[PDB]
């Protein structure tokens, strides 16, 4: 049997397929699109989040009168990003200067089902008995950007287990050909919760650089041993 | 092979895994979350809807300047609920008084694929030939609450087949640590339709206590016999 | 093993299940529903997009006070449609005159996993090595209609691979019993991108009848050979 | 000089114009409309909230291809309502049975500017020096219903000063010709605040019948003496 | 005394101020803007709808970290338009080719208050006793476009009384410098209602070229005689 | 005659009423509220934006079953703010520590109509002939925060003319009793446009501290001389 998963490097290099899986293709890490203001995501654990080719506008829309428009309005695409910093000017990137910002991915064929498990603690959870580890990460749940629109990940999916934590894990691109980070680009992570605190008022916390991971749930991606 | 499913008790007791499946873990029935007003759900048939630990705030958000905030705004979580009535005062629940309201779940490993089928009638549908029954229920399609935001279930998924019908099957919780039912918490169910009525104007109906199930589609959850 | 997929005819005839799969049931092509303004879709590759019975109102909602309302507000359903033209008057369709407009579907059991692959070009992509073709099509990503609400397809799913391209692939139906096409019913397709253009400003294009497919990505639906 | 204001009876009888103003016309109390999901209100203090003629569908929409549609989709109108109770069945009202539910209004010409003032207490505020009282009421700020869409009042306007407090001050009507109250129809009132509490954590309260007004700000409508 | 009103030519020529008013300035007819997906309109009867200078991007946004961005995302402006047809290609307009599409306006000082009255019939309503006519028109209530966002007019305001009926009375412009009409650009007009029909099911109608005005309410703009 | 306007100090001191107007009352600068996710603003030029008393929760909501809830969900209020910096920790403010952050206002009675005029340049516009200056400022058009919801100002109103430019002119408060600035709190300002550039592609710009005002339109608030 064959089950297809995606791995995201969060760098300009394609990731290696995990041990016991084989590579199908490599591409660019698509997070979601926004057309006519409506966001639609592709689960990061699935082949849909790995497009063979990048574009700031990877879709087009058609109206009921048989007229289609490509990159001819104000639509968006969103992509997982690399550690590349914003330029000092903080101006949107255009053309070739976009490339260093876009995460790469690989689609891999697994011989069995692949899942994520989440600890809701700072400790990496163990795979269920009979399952083997593929990778470890941080519990990535949802995101919003323009218009507070966005999408999210299935916690059962490898897409909810991002290998590198980033406060700004994705970049916003436009039909007009620009990309940038924006002040309202938010990432939402499964949080830690202590057993004694489950029913208590959550203890509010604002975390700064160096402490961000103290409240982020950890995860492992696991494949059934057959 | 192994395929993971979730069963929800809709009570304060964890459900038993259905015959022919084995238990992986138990948890609390997460329906969806709402961050920066945007709702994101976890399919009730999948492990993502079963969190090991409850919290009124099971996530945190981070901004592009490497500052994260936990339970420090006005965000929500939503959980499948129990038969526990609202207090007479109808005041939000805090602390330990939340526990009796939260549904429990179990994640189970099945040896084969698990599906839901729906009748669009008051009769329970039969499993496809070659599939065996795991449980029966009511066709649960979507829900909305605060800001009319919400999420839904895949009808192909066991998550669309809720074992106990409830007009109010889920409770709303807040980062501030409260939970309650609200007047705008809506549940949407796959409805019945008679064959002769498929193309006709739907006959509008308002149903009261005792008659609610007369227009709710029934379902069965089925596992492929291998 | 068994994995369930859906095929949509986009005609008033049920489609035949592809070679190597067996029929489970036939129905009507449900795209999404909209209740209390919130859209919720059923992935076109899954059994949830194939309802045994059509209705302009295939759901009902319940409030927390144990009162349910069926077809008693202003809610919507959306269905894949046929080549049937709008009447000259462009008035909404009622009753039996709706039937010629609604696409049919079949749910088929496959012996192995079924995926879609997308080329991002005008050429049909090839199935991965070890996978066999079930059908070819056009990369269908998302849609919006009333209130710019909508839903979309998973690119990994057969639901993202529509066999016939249509500018207007779906019709809007109402609880009141009417259906029609509307000026704001938009379809969004995965677009073509040339390798040399990936980082460049997308070349904006408005396409008219005869040229629409020049910028639509192609796809194939593939089943793992076991 | 002449300045036009509206008074709303919240009954099936037109209100009398206040002392020192003269009647222009009488009508029906329009609160807001909702077209293509988007709400648009008419300030209750202005002539726009007083339509000469009632209809469940008082508007029509046109598309860019010179086709207009009247009462041919799923649009709404909202009207201030009377003390008429919901029928026991809680079914939507149709036809002549709608009339007892709709508030009446009168548009009056004032010789000078007319304002509202608000106390943020259970005591009626006094008119500014040089202004005379026209009526007293309760501070009505905003409302939501279908899709959590809605509109509100300007606190400087007489429209923010509703003469009779009602938990359910408005009814929802549809293009299809029905009206009803719905569980998600919310009214928002300017609340009371004690001076010592301005910076403190607000003391959360759930109020039941008999106590609702204990936290509602009071208002007066005032006309400049010339 | 002085009260400022706006008149819109719906042509490339500035309108003349009505008899008994004097010109303050001339400009371009701004309908609304859309920033971070949120629409905000300027009442067409007020000076805010008459900008001295046109731009496809007449605003800029700032974030809390003292960084402002001008025309550097995917934001919109909307302007009342002229009778200029779409080019045959239906491609967005850029640069100088935008000018023929943009309506002009004049801001005029009136010696007294200026109102609109609406008939809800195909007959022009009369001004209230003591008020004189400035112009006649059609009852323009609201509009939506991208993301079904939009804004509307106050029926008490001259802005709700558009002198020329147009199915497509406004054009959409973008920060990137393009303008076009789009399939989802909707105009909403106060409709006609017969007295005998007020409580009846509205008679649904689809109107084509030549018949559009048969269901549009008429209006007059009136100034108090002092 | 009397016309009421509001002036906002953007400091912890009440502003003085401008020359030729007299004080009615002083209060706190309310920008908008957000209930059940829906934003509703009070025009900054009007008395509604000046509340006698501050509260993080200045409203309450009621449901159709005669139950009202005050500060018992996840609702917001937004207030114009002072130059007070965020604490270093960037944690939300509670209790008395909120006071230094909240702008004060005064409501003033003018003997004639008060307007704003806007230059769309870095130069302050002149009052129309026959009008006298009350104050000068910067053209403040709209704002968004939580859920990208927000409201805006009428450009004809003094509320669109803010006396001190601030990148972060408003603070977000919650029913739970906290206030803070958030990464997605955006302010939108009327921008400058050169005459030669009106029809050209807008020249995109990202401005940093020291240069922000280079693209902000200026305004004056003017009162008719009687
Ligand atoms: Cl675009
Ligand atoms: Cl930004
Ligand atoms: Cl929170
Ligand atoms: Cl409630
Ligand atoms: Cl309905
Ligand atoms: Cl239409
Ligand atoms: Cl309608
Ligand atoms: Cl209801
Ligand atoms: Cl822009
Ligand atoms: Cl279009
Ligand atoms: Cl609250
Ligand atoms: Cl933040």
């Amino acid at each position: 049997h064959g089950f297809l998963i995606t791995r995201h490097s969060q760098t300009t290099d394609a990731p290696q397929c995990p041990q016991g899986t084989l590579q199908v293709y490599e591409g660019f890490s698509l997070l979601y699109v926004q057309g006519n203001k409506r966001a639609h995501g592709q689960d990061l654990g699935t082949a849909g989040s790995c497009l063979r080719r990048f574009s700031t506008m990877p879709f087009m829309f058609c109206n009921i009168n048989n007229v289609c428009n490509f990159a001819s309005r104000n639509d968006y695409s969103y992509w997982l990003s690399t550690p590349e910093p914003m330029p000092m000017s903080m101006q949107p990137l255009k053309g070739q200067s976009i490339q260093p910002f876009i995460s790469r991915c690989a689609v891999c064929e697994a011989p069995a089902v692949v899942i994520a498990v989440h600890s809701q603690t700072i400790q990496i959870p163990h795979c269920p008995q009979g399952w083997d580890s593929l990778w470890i990460g941080y519990s990535f749940m949802m995101h919003t950007s323009a218009g507070a629109e966005g999408s999210g990940q299935a916690l059962a999916s490898p897409g909810s287990c991002l290998e590198e934590f980033r406060s700004a894990p994705f970049i916003e691109c436009h039909g007009r050909g620009t990309c940038n980070y924006y002040a309202n680009s938010y990432s939402f992570w499964l949080a830690t919760v202590d057993v004694s605190d489950m029913f208590s008022k959550p203890q509010s916390e604002t975390l700064k650089a160096g402490d961000l991971r103290t409240r982020i749930s950890r995860c492992q991606v696991c494949m059934k041993r057959t």
